[PDB]
């Protein structure tokens, strides 16, 4: 049997965007579920670049993206922090991305004596960046990080990840971040605020087991891995599909004209 699926997440971070043939099957796929009315979010643990920065791209090519249908990690961030107490000031090492999503979800930047420690990519960091962050955790700040990546492929090689960055402040201060990006569920969680939709109904779309997939089976909802081209004691994704188009009939059987 296949479940009726009412919100899909859909990842950006893969190979499934590789090439023209790639690019045009994402473009058939999202236009299915945009053209069958159902709802979807890009998502994405890329914390520095802003949802419109992302969405100009995916309209570059046809996908059907508006600056409200792409959700970062930033995003989860930011709303993250917002439940925990509205008026929070945060100490924020990072890029655009991130303090966009700071400054739009009603919180306020600050210092050695903020109320949180937010660490995003930042190829403009500095000892002081690290230093203000190591003596606000050491001063009471909760320590969060958008996302774990330990490296980001490049044509240079292996460049230094998020989580590498982040790995400073845990080292120097003994303290454990919270994790929002994938493979963590948080992200999902709040992806799912934006989407309007439950974990029974929400699928993840995604080319990637041990970032894309966990982080599905994390927050409790079906997956969908792409195979772009398993020990047992590993939880199997719901679905599995060498290309975007073979979900296509599945749309269009479950979201009718």
């Amino acid at each position: 049997s296949l479940k009726t699926y009412k919100g899909y997440l859909i990842d950006l971070d893969g190979t499934m965007y590789n090439g023209t043939e790639k690019i045009e099957e994402a473009c058939e796929f999202v236009r299915t579920l945009k053209d069958r009315g159902v709802p979807y979010l890009f998502v994405t643990n890329n914390s520095s670049r802003t949802p419109k920065q992302v969405a100009d791209k995916l309209v570059s090519f046809d996908i059907p993206a508006t600056e409200e249908q792409v959700f970062t990690t930033s995003m989860a961030t930011a709303q993250h922090i917002a439940q925990q107490k509205k008026d929070a000031s945060v100490y924020v090492i990072g890029e655009e991305g991130i303090r966009q999503a700071i400054e739009e979800n009603g919180l306020t930047f600050g210092g050695e004596n903020a109320d949180f420690v937010v660490v995003g990519i930042d190829r403009s960091i500095t000892y002081e960046k690290f230093a203000v962050g190591c003596l606000a955790i050491r001063n009471g700040a909760r320590f969060i990080s958008t996302n774990g990546d330990i490296a980001i492929p490049t044509e240079r090689g292996l460049l230094p990840g998020n989580g590498s960055l982040t790995s400073v402040l845990t080292v120097s201060t003994g303290v454990q971040p919270v994790f929002i990006g994938k493979p963590e569920s948080i992200i999902m969680e709040q992806a799912m605020r934006v989407l309007g939709t439950d974990v029974s109904e929400t699928l993840m779309v995604g080319d990637n087991y041990a970032t894309d997939i966990m982080a599905g089976i994390n927050a409790g909802m079906d997956t969908l891995l792409v195979h772009t081209g398993m020990t047992d004691d590993m939880e199997k994704p719901t679905h599995a599909i060498d290309s975007l188009t073979e979900w296509i009939p599945y749309i269009e059987g479950h979201h009718h004209h």
